[PDB]
């Protein structure tokens, strides 16, 4: 792909993190930490699942960003709407206000309603983000197989400003620790 010149620089908004999560002083890291990190609550708070969103908010044009996965077990990745439910349990759909794959019990899926299947034969490192706000689109590329298309979500009804989505994942198993990083432009 050719999206690479529409790099936008995502950080991660302390705010919104759910309170066992931990968030690198340079906004760039998060990992679940296995306990309560000290923080207040707070109505931003992802409650039930350890998620957090990125500062920036889109409402227009194109938006390139790229996230290292490295040795994680299970993890969601994506855009979502601004005025998303933060508290009690949900799904992860576009009714819902989220465009978003995900890594679980070493399957991926797209985060349809219900889920659709990925065919990924190179399990990816770094995975890279397209939004274009008008078009409607969201796109997801395989960086580590020479950014080969994993997924698009067309017709996209936004609906409002766009947020960066994360989901670090639960570590039950003790193989799910490592973080989610924004890799550098
Ligand atoms: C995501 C965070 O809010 C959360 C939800 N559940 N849990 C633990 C309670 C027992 C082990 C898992 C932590």
């Amino acid at each position: 792909h050719h999206h690479h010149h529409h790099m936008v620089h995502i950080t991660l908004d302390r705010n919104t993190a759910n309170s066992w999560l931990i968030i690198s002083k340079d906004r760039r890291q998060v990992r679940m930490g296995d306990t309560h990190q000290n923080v207040s609550d707070n109505k931003e708070r992802f409650s039930n699942y350890p998620m957090v969103l990125g500062a920036q908010r889109f409402s227009s044009g194109k938006m390139y960003w790229e996230v290292d996965v490295t040795q994680k077990e299970a993890w969601d990745l994506g855009v979502c709407r601004d005025s998303v439910q933060r508290k009690g349990q949900f799904s992860l759909s576009p009714e819902n206000g989220f465009w978003t794959i995900w890594l679980w019990q070493d399957s991926y899926e797209a985060g349809t309603s219900p889920q659709t299947t990925l065919h990924i034969q190179v399990p990816p490192c770094q995975i890279g983000i397209f939004v274009d706000y008008e078009a409607g689109v969201v796109s997801f590329y395989n960086i580590t197989d020479h950014g080969s298309l994993i997924y698009t979500f067309s017709e996209c009804v936004f609906a409002g400003p766009l947020r960066p989505f994360f989901n670090v994942g639960f570590n039950y198993s003790g193989g799910n620790a490592a973080p989610l990083k924004l890799c550098p432009l």
